[PDB]
């Protein structure tokens, strides 16, 4: 296992997040179950080609990193939400998760580095 990955990753935050607010909405008002269908039909989308990642977390991703076309950059263990963590490594690079479940919401990540 390398010391750091980098990732990008596209957020869905729901009205049970964390901190139920984000650049493109002042309150997050979907249920949990709306915004698992969001990423699961993001992932279809990715997945059939119609959409593409980094392009869909610039415009859709509930966290500031969607700024960056969804960028994390590099972390090390311990750092980020486990969850987070665990499923980011489990990743070879170039390859995407399935819906992976923090505090903060659900996510799509992409291991780039
Ligand atoms: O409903 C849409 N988006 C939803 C609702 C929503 C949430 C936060 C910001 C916003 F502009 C829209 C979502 O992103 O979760 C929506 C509506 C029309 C669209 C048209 C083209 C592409 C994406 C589009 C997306």
């Amino acid at each position: 296992e390398p010391a750091r990955v980098r990732c990008s990753h596209l957020l869905v935050k729901h009205s049970q997040s964390r901190r139920p607010s984000s650049w493109r909405q002042e309150q997050i008002t979907r249920t949990q179950e709306e915004a698992l269908e969001l990423i699961n039909g993001y992932i279809q989308k990715i997945k059939s080609g119609e959409e593409d990642f980094e392009s869909l977390a610039s415009q859709f991703s509930d966290c500031s990193s969607a700024k960056a076309r969804g960028d994390l950059g590099a972390f090390s263990r311990g750092q980020m939400q486990k969850p987070f963590e665990d499923a980011s490594f489990a990743l070879r690079t170039g390859e995407m998760s399935g819906p992976v479940f923090t505090d903060s919401g659900i996510h799509i990540i992409l291991r780039t580095e």
